[PDB]
């Protein structure tokens, strides 16, 4: 898979297991489109959200369900989701991790991009 | 001053100054509506963004657009922006600092809510 | 006020009050000798930690008592301290803020130079 | 390994590759004795730096050598390097990942720790 998200919990010192992740593409209409979903696993990993064939160049949103997540564990959440927009495979194709820390008010992503 | 937003620059450790950011209130359709927006000062603090009377509890959007701070720099950025979603609640005298640290592919961001 | 530090919790969105900060500076033996500390305000800042005359270019640590604080709260910190070692460099009019955001199992640093 | 240390540039987008990381152990004298070294590999990880029998319970201080790291892409840093202290094995034996994001004037660390 072309795109990885990984995701971990700052509270807790673990992975965030079982966290929502929903991609969406903009649109020609700069509306955006349902691209991809799926769960993070028990390493608070996602993979298998596209593949080469159907992840073309374009404008991405990655959003993860961070509200759900606090609220499962009884914590008073800040954030609605965390959101990470970027330009994706403009030059050609590339392998994209996004990662994002999260805490109760506050969020950190970054992302590893390879050729 | 009920609602601030600063944003820092982790690169060259500074305040990043004239960063354009737009703050967004969610609609009852589930749409994003512009609330209120401006540019970060030499500082890297936006104030005045909003009154008490109009800044009431709901859902908000705050888009840091980080894409042209870098590109004015010379320096290859990942994301389209940096954009921090969040319930704003009335629970006591509260004032928001929405805070912004920038990278060329990263952005943390947090919430000081303070009496 | 040539140096200033400033600490942010990220479990409940607020400043980090009364927690203890140590700055030291490395001595000609390769040692950590003490230079200033004190405790956060209620903004979460500690001002007043030296005079232009004192501060004096080097290698500086800061040494930011979080488990000290997490326990005070009843939360489980990963932590002993949060330690910022950076070297201070002559150039130009400068004015360090030293900002830390802190989670059980996390924390993150930055500087911010300015003339 | 009971002790992983991953590495991330926010700059470049990419592993931290070859960035030197010691591990000290704090002795009965209270001084940092040596207890592991290493360079992450390509993929920023360092894997193989203690074995179970080594790893007993105590206060460890990681030390990652950002200098190096940023000198050698011509980036001017701030930091000396980053310090992550922390008690481990009090409760039994723990895996622990030490992840750390870098920028020239910031830093972010986080910890995975499973049973
Ligand atoms: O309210 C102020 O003046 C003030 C100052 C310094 C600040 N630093 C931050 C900050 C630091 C880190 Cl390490 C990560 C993140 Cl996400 C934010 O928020 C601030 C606010
Ligand atoms: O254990 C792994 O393989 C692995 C992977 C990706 C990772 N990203 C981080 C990371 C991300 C942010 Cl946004 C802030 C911080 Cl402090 C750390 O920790 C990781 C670990």
């Amino acid at each position: 898979c072309p795109l990885m998200v990984k995701v971990l919990d700052a509270v807790r010192g673990s992975p965030a297991i079982n966290v929502a992740v929903h991609v969406f593409r903009k649109a020609a209409d700069d509306t955006w489109e349902p691209f991809a979903s799926g769960k993070t696993s028990e390493s608070g990993e996602l993979h298998g959200l596209t593949t080469e064939e159907e992840f073309v160049e374009g404008i991405y949103k990655v959003e993860i369900d961070t509200k759900s997540y606090w609220k499962a564990l009884g914590i008073s959440p800040f954030h609605e989701h965390a959101e990470v927009v970027f330009t994706a495979n403009d030059s050609g194709p590339r392998r994209y991790t996004i990662a994002a820390l999260l805490s109760p008010y506050s969020y950190s992503t970054t992302a590893v991009v390879t050729n």
